[PDB]
DNA sequence: ATTCGAATAT
DNA sequence: TATATTCGAA
């Protein structure tokens, strides 16, 4: 059946712990660098997608206006 | 080809 | 609102 890319995975929830890795990670990142895929890549989460990445870091940047 | 990201959808 | 998906741009 499906797998990797193609999983059709359930909606992601960004638990305090998952949102505090994520934010460990961008704020440590060049902020050239601070894109979704090396985001993701450099959170180290079996199972988190470029797109979960993406869609919380839209919403970040306007947290940190 | 790839992937970003504001806009939009659910 | 939080998270997902679209789609034009880089």
């Amino acid at each position: 059946g499906r797998q990797g890319k193609t999983l059709k995975r359930p909606r992601l929830v960004w638990t305090p712990q998952l949102h505090k890795r994520f934010v460990d990670v961008v704020a440590h990142l060049g902020i050239k660098n601070a894109v979704p895929k090396t985001i993701m890549q450099l959170m180290n989460v079996e199972g988190l997608t470029r797109e979960n990445v993406a869609s919380h870091l839209q919403k970040y940047r306007l947290y940190l206006k």
